[PDB]
């Protein structure tokens, strides 16, 4: 058995939707992410509330791409006046600190039965940008992605 994910209450976990293989693949190389304005302040929220007593999880997926590509955790706030045009989009505004857990694809196939009670019991992979998870459901996505072969 496996019961590593089941024994943790605290965590907060966030689907990231990128259109951008380029920015998958600099955010592996530097360890760095941006998301829209919005998508940040949500982010930044909630690093700053968790206050170190546990992960912030990035689950990341490229618009269209039909799989998960991995697993990040967050590890600053959010700066918001850093150098533009490090991205696919060139107005982007800003950076935080990300660790990459897990780079892996991980087919829709093996997640789609897992359904977001917060967003209308839609499947999570068919979440937009910075989708929150609830904890419950997020375990069961964790534990999916880590047994993948």
């Amino acid at each position: 058995e496996n019961l590593y994910f089941q024994h943790m209450k605290h965590g907060r976990v966030f689907i990231i939707k990128s259109y951008s293989e380029d920015d998958i693949h600099r955010s592996i190389k530097y360890n760095i992410w941006c998301s829209t304005e919005h998508g940040n302040k949500r982010l930044d929220a909630a690093y700053r509330s968790m206050n170190g007593k546990g992960p912030v999880y990035l689950l990341f997926s490229v618009n269209g791409s039909g799989h998960f590509c991995g697993v990040a955790e967050m590890k600053s706030a959010v700066d918001y006046n850093t150098c533009a045009g490090v991205w696919s989009q060139d107005k982007w505004k800003g950076r935080f600190d990300v660790r990459w857990i897990f780079v892996k694809d991980v087919p829709n196939s093996q997640l789609r039965h897992i359904r977001l009670e917060n967003n209308e019991n839609k499947p999570v992979t068919n979440s937009r940008d910075t989708q929150e998870v609830p904890l419950e459901k997020a375990k069961q996505v964790l534990k999916i992605i880590a047994s993948y072969k």
